[PDB]
């Protein structure tokens, strides 16, 4: 029944399942992954079809509230909730069908997650897609922001494999999009973030699961000076040497700096590639992981304790503050400042912890960079580096200090070490690694840089009344 909620009444009338605010379902779906930014929705609809989504949207329109689609709910700013209280939430994780046709084209429902998807792709023709490491991530938010992982240097972003989708617009209409149909909306869905439309189904091209993948890890024992020289070497290497079939990211925390990634080939060939750079980077390191496995194998190497096959029964949480950054080749000042920050400004109380992922994002041999900033809404094709900053409170149930009041300064200063040295137009951030301290105006310019204005015009055309907007999303502004 729809006691005390006019939206639930509307959904009920349209035969659309919902969660009453007094139910356990509300507890599960209504609580964000990042408890530091949990929000209270106006209602939660649970669509099972494209029609249910449109019906849910109409009800949102009737109520005069904004509507937020939630895929896997892994957004760092809880944008599946709209990034604030009061939105109608459309929990889509009950819509996770994955079907691969004879052309190796995969149809994936808007609420499917990476783990489940990867399993289906493997089971249905031994296919694969380029995506992140977390099995819980929703395919939806992932592809709308890009989709970065250990296959990006070789196969680009998750969105570079998107060829079409079935979506529901702000006015509840249902349309099809592709490079030849509503091409402007399609462009926007490929990197534009949330708020353009609600995707009921995605259409992906796929590549055959590689017969062999060699995962690896290099452990360094570098001091301050060695960190600087190492990164400089790694940088020249990333731009002029690093092979297409090799991905890499640096795991960085208070006491370590490790290189890790996947290689689409054999261990012997990989060792021949790693040795020269390890030497160029000044030695003081060794290979701590080197194993040949298969697609399924590489996937299960980066789960970090997470269940692999996740659908609609998900109740995992964390309490943290994240940040990100994209940038071109760095000068000695940036690298030197970054290192000094780790060595002199990264002390945290017990119960608190941090890490940074230094991603070999662009470069000459990166497939990601083989696509121009004009080809999709993704606007960082010209950036060599991508970073993720993660500040977390492990014992949040007992103590969250310095949060919610403060704490942001730590990672913000960390980002600043590199960002402050860049020309305004080159400063950027990755929407999938959202920084919640940004204003809608700051966020738009950083997440979409050069493509912002075009995205705003497209947004103006497809959602002029910003029905699907969240707190930092592209706004409806016509040229
Ligand atoms: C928690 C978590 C996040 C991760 C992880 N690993 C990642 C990785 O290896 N690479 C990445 O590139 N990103 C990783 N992320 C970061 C982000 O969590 C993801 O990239 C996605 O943004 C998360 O997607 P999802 O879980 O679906 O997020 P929601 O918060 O539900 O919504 C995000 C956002 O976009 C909209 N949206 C989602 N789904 C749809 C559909 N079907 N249609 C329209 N819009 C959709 C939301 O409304 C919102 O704006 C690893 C971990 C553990
Ligand atoms: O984008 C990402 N995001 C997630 C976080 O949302 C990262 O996970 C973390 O990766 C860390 C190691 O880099 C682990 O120690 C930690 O437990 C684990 O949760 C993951 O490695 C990375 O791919
Ligand atoms: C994943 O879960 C779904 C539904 O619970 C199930 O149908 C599927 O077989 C599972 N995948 C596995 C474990 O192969
Ligand atoms: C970092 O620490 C140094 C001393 O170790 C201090 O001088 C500096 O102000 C700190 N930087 C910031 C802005 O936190
Ligand atoms: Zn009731
Ligand atoms: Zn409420
Ligand atoms: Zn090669
Ligand atoms: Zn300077």
């Amino acid at each position: 029944e729809a006691e005390f909620n006019s939206i639930n009444a509307c959904l009920a009338a349209a035969d659309v399942e919902f969660h009453e605010e007094d139910s356990e379902g509300w507890d599960m779906d209504g609580t964000a992954f990042n408890l530091r930014v949990d929000y209270d929705p106006a209602a939660i609809a649970i669509p099972r079809s494209t029609e249910d989504i449109a019906a849910a949207v109409q009800c949102g329109l009737d109520a005069g509230v904004q509507i937020s689609a939630k895929g896997g709910g892994h957004s760092y700013g809880s944008y599946g909730f709209g990034g604030e209280d009061g939105h109608l939430m459309l929990e889509l994780d009950r819509m996770y069908r994955v079907s691969v046709d004879d052309n190796n084209v995969a149809t994936i429902q808007g609420g499917a997650r990476l783990g489940y998807t990867a399993l289906e792709l493997l089971d249905q023709g031994n296919r694969a897609l380029s995506h992140g490491t977390c099995p819980a991530v929703g395919v939806g938010g992932h592809v709308l922001g890009g989709g970065y992982g250990f296959a990006t240097h070789t196969h680009g972003l998750t969105l570079d494999w998107l060829i079409g989708a079935t979506v529901v617009l702000a006015d509840a209409s249902i349309v099809h999009v592709s490079e030849t149909e509503n091409a402007d909306l399609f462009w926007a869905l490929r990197g534009g973030g949330g708020g353009f439309a609600i995707v009921s189904e995605f259409e992906f091209n796929t590549f055959e699961a590689p017969e062999i993948i060699t995962t690896y890890q290099v452990t360094t024992t570098w001091n301050r000076k060695q960190h600087v020289a190492g990164l400089k070497a790694l940088q020249d290497w990333a731009q002029n040497t690093m092979p297409r079939e090799l991905s890499m990211r640096l795991e960085i925390n208070a006491n370590a700096l490790n290189w890790e990634g996947n290689f689409f080939g054999n261990a012997k060939d990989l060792k021949k590639i790693l040795q020269p750079i390890m030497k160029k980077a000044g030695g003081k390191s060794t290979i701590s992981k080197l194993v040949e496995t298969d697609w399924y194998g590489q996937i299960n190497t980066y789960l970090y304790g997470a269940d692999l096959n996740i659908t609609y029964n998900y109740d995992v949480h964390e309490y943290f503050y994240a940040n990100s950054l994209t940038a071109p080749r760095l000068s000695d000042e940036a690298i030197q400042a970054f290192v000094d920050y780790k060595f002199d400004n990264s002390s945290v109380r017990p119960g608190r912890g941090w890490w940074i992922q230094w991603d070999f994002h662009g470069g000459k041999n990166s497939a990601l960079a083989a696509v121009s900033n004009d080809e999709t809404a993704y606007a960082h094709r010209d950036q060599l580096w991508l970073w993720q900053f993660y500040d977390s409170i492990y014992d949040y149930e007992n103590n969250t200090s310095p949060y919610p009041e403060s704490g942001f300064e730590f990672m913000q200063g960390f980002v600043a070490t590199i960002e402050d040295t860049l020309p305004e137009d080159r400063k950027g951030k990755y929407f999938n690694y959202a920084d919640t301290t940004l204003t809608k105006e700051e966020a738009q310019k950083l997440y979409w840089r050069g493509n912002l204005e075009k995205l705003q015009a497209i947004k103006a055309k497809y959602d002029p009344e910003d029905v699907f907007g969240n707190v930092v999303s592209v706004e409806p502004i016509a040229y």
